[PDB]
């Protein structure tokens, strides 16, 4: 309709900036004590029936050997996973593809890089203990540094695994991460290699229990290894984990329909048509909702999805960046954030008076009319207005 693509080109835009005011990817920071590296991020994981549950991340690597390594400048790497199920297969099983890329330096080799100038067979070992449920899976592929490409078939050789695959996947290799030619000497993965590294992560999944991990990443012989121990506790007999209530597969599909969503919203930022959002331009829809940012802020939300690093979000990175966004649900935090940049009193309500507020602040003409037709396709209840439970409908497929 002609009202209800007015509500997809604003919630498009305010999901956006969603997206662009947050973290999503893996920080790496050099740990100069260890002679390592430090990660931070978050993990999200789908809720069956609706909802999300998040999985935050805390990241050290150790090199093994003595040799020099290297310890990279503040960057993150960018991962994009499909999970997928092989149709021959009895025993309880995941097929992985993973996508991982070396980000976040903008435009201004150790002789471990060489290890992975091909394609390199790779062997996973877990052991695991979660709230006492013990389990093993074991785990083989291949990865392809030069796209930082992995597959990997994945079985449990305990019989059925007591947590859902999906929180494992962060567990069972980022030495196969394509680093660009420009960040190459921020590669600490590789150079550890052959000797390798020590990973350790804890694990806090929200509202629920945490996993620790310790994990040898070496070469034996011309095989990559990952050797893990796993350990749960404080998990809830019927939580999300236990309970196994989170999504396995999420769909990765972009109908010709919504890349079109994407487009409508994009050129909302990107007012003078050139196929790119400058920090000018971003910095001139987020003034006209109320927010005040610097340049610094904005050149930051711009570096966390600025795929080729020129300073800008091109077309194809603004249709990256939404595509996640649409893969994985948000949390009620970030959907309550979206809500409260119409409902500008906080009365929990969005009046047809806060919607043109927004519309007619955002370069929009529409007659009272048209406004309350807004109003009409999103409010179920009948009072005119927009609540909580109403905008959660608006805002998905
Ligand atoms: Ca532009
Ligand atoms: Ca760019
Ligand atoms: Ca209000
Ligand atoms: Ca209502
Ligand atoms: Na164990």
């Amino acid at each position: 309709d002609s009202s209800r693509r007015k509500w997809n080109k604003t919630g498009h835009a305010v999901r956006a900036i969603g997206r662009l005011s947050s973290l999503e990817n893996v920080y790496i920071k050099a740990d100069k004590q260890k002679n390592g590296i430090k990660a931070n991020f978050k993990h999200r994981h789908n809720i069956e029936d609706g909802g999300v549950q998040l999985a935050y991340h805390y990241q050290q690597n150790t090199p093994i050997g003595d040799g020099p390594v290297l310890l990279p400048d503040n960057h993150y790497l960018s991962i994009q996973s499909k999970l997928s199920k092989d149709p021959n297969e009895k025993r309880d099983h995941m097929v992985l593809l993973e996508f991982v890329t070396a980000a976040g330096i903008t435009l201004g080799v150790s002789k471990g890089e060489e290890l992975f100038t091909g394609v390199v067979p790779i062997l996973v070992e877990l052991d695991g203990d979660v709230n006492g449920h013990k389990f093993s899976v074991s785990g083989e592929g291949e990865g392809d540094a030069t796209y930082g490409k992995l597959t990997l078939k994945f079985i449990c050789t305990t019989g059925k695994l007591p947590v859902p695959w999906p929180t494992l996947v962060t567990t069972l290799v980022l030495c196969f991460s394509r680093y660009p030619d420009h960040m190459k000497q921020h590669d600490f993965f590789k150079s550890a290699m052959p000797e390798g590294y020590i990973q350790e992560r804890t694990i806090f999944f929200k509202d629920d229990g945490n996993y620790k991990t310790r994990a040898e990443v070496k070469f034996e012989g011309d095989t990559l290894v990952n050797r893990i121990e796993l350990k749960g506790i404080d998990f809830k007999e019927d939580g999300n984990i236990l309970g196994h209530k989170l999504e396995y597969n999420t769909r990765d599909q972009l109908t010709e329909e919504q890349i079109a969503e994407f487009k409508e919203a994009f050129s909302l930022f990107d007012k003078d048509g050139d196929g790119t959002i400058t920090t000018k331009e971003l910095g001139t829809v987020m003034r006209s909702l109320g927010q005040n940012p610097t340049e610094a802020e904005l050149q930051d939300m711009i570096n966390e999805v600025d795929a080729d690093g020129d300073g800008t979000i091109d077309f194809p990175e603004f249709l990256t960046m939404m595509a996640r966004k649409m893969k994985y649900t948000d949390s009620e935090e970030e959907i309550r954030e979206a809500f409260r940049v119409f409902d500008k009193d906080g009365n929990g309500y969005i009046s047809a008076a806060e919607l043109r507020h927004v519309m007619t602040n955002l370069g929009e003409k529409l007659t009272d009319e048209e406004v309350d037709e807004m109003i009409r396709e999103a409010d179920i209840d009948g009072d005119g207005q927009v609540n909580y439970e109403e905008f959660v409908q608006m805002m998905t497929a």
